[PDB]
């Protein structure tokens, strides 16, 4: 039997829990909209079902934010890149042995080679927006070693936390207590921005109202510019005109446009009254407060800061990394059991560019010694 | 064995299969579209953001501002 990092025995099966046919029928759903007509009182009902261990609508509503919104889904793509620009090595821990040395080189080795993990990083990134994000192993053999053929991504949605246990995550089954995870099946990654519950340290609870005023904002004021400078004509008639008389009017007011002329009688009168007036400049401004109100939430700026989120990040992405894939590759790759104080993890290159013409101080700094 | 040339195709004769989303299928008038033809295709796709095939692009953002702007002018 396989050993947990806990350190409780446990049985691997190398198939998918998804892959049950009980559970294929709730692997299918349909992804609903939530985001048309959004209400406050909507969105609030949306967050305390989440916050008490729903989670569905509220994926479905940060799926269709990041989506509809420009500005917003512009940031999280800047943020991704950035994060995923650095380079990672695997090194052992300190005082390591040779033996140490090459099981870390051999697995850096494997994972450059590796072509998932790219995909299983940019994947990861996405619970910078959700509060979370799982994707599947794929678990096979390379040279009689046990490695993930891929991974798939799955829905937020198809989660729910256990209400006698909050923080730990369940596959939703149709029951009051959801399927928990199989172990060495899964690659769980969380980004606590906000400390609390899980479902509550995501982007989407601060980004919620920015984004629906500035939706609103922008619709009304598409519809002002659709009304605008083009006063309605009207005619009035005496009450003794025939039926086919007003007919003429309705179709002469209806052919008026560029340098128009035409007669009218006496007894009828043509006039223009504007149905819309007013500036764009308050649509703007709310518009403008929102974007930097997103931007100021998302970058921390409208640099250090982004320096300092990626680094955060970064080193979250790192825990997770290590407690969810070195661990079993290497459990399941050797006999015997694994040291827990003597594993090998992952480090990124988080360190800042030198410039090498102020680094020329350095020959007086050796000449003295 | 090399290949001559290859001949783009228009994205409109695929979709995707019902039963498993995130592989492309020709299109055939049928419940399950043909399965590509073995070392005989090159998909290329872009994952600007992350989720199913057909979701990914650029389209799904840049939908409103086309329209907002094009009614406008």
């Amino acid at each position: 039997r396989i050993l947990d990092i806990s350190g409780q025995p446990f049985d691997f099966d190398d198939e998918m829990q998804s892959r049950s046919d009980e559970l294929a029928m709730v692997m299918k759903r349909t992804q609903e909209h939530p985001s048309s007509g959004v209400t406050p009182n909507r969105a609030a009902q949306m967050l305390r079902d989440a916050e008490r261990g729903d989670l569905t609508a509220q994926a479905d509503l940060a799926f269709d934010m990041e989506e509809k919104d420009t500005h917003l889904f512009s940031e999280l793509s800047k943020r991704r890149l950035a994060i995923q620009a650095l380079e990672w090595r695997i090194a052992p821990a300190r005082d390591a042995s040779a033996q140490e040395k090459k099981d870390a080189d051999m697995l850096n080795e494997y994972l450059h080679d590796a072509a998932w993990f790219e995909d299983a990083l940019f994947d990861a990134g996405d619970a910078i927006l959700k509060g979370y994000s799982m994707q599947e192993i794929e678990w096979g053999w390379l040279g009689k070693m046990r490695v993930p053929v891929a991974l798939h991504h799955r829905d937020p949605a198809l989660f729910c936390a256990n209400p006698d246990n909050l923080n730990e995550l369940r596959l939703r089954d149709a029951s009051y207590h959801g399927l928990e995870l199989q172990p060495f099946g899964w690659f769980m990654h969380r980004a606590k921005s906000r400390t609390g519950y899980v479902g509550t340290n995501g982007l989407v609870r601060t980004l919620i109202w920015p984004f629906i005023f500035k939706n609103y904002s922008v619709r009304d004021f598409a519809e002002f510019l659709e009304i605008y400078g083009l006063p309605m004509r009207v005619g009035k008639y005496p009450t003794g005109s025939t039926n086919r008389e007003k007919a003429t009017l309705m179709q002469a007011v209806m052919d008026i446009g560029r340098r128009a002329g035409g007669i009218i009688p006496m007894g009828m009168t043509l006039d223009f009254q504007s149905a819309a007036d007013g500036q764009s400049d308050p649509f703007m401004a709310m518009i403008g407060w929102a974007e930097k109100a997103i931007s100021k939430a998302i970058l921390g700026g409208t640099d250090e800061v982004r320096r300092e989120i990626r680094n955060a990040d970064v080193g979250q992405l790192a825990r997770s990394i290590n407690r969810d894939l070195i661990y079993p590759l290497l459990a399941l790759n050797s006999d015997s059991t694994i040291d827990i104080n003597r594993l090998p993890g992952i480090v990124f290159d988080t360190s800042e560019a030198g410039d090498i013409t102020a680094l020329s101080d350095a020959i007086p700094k050796l000449a003295a010694g």
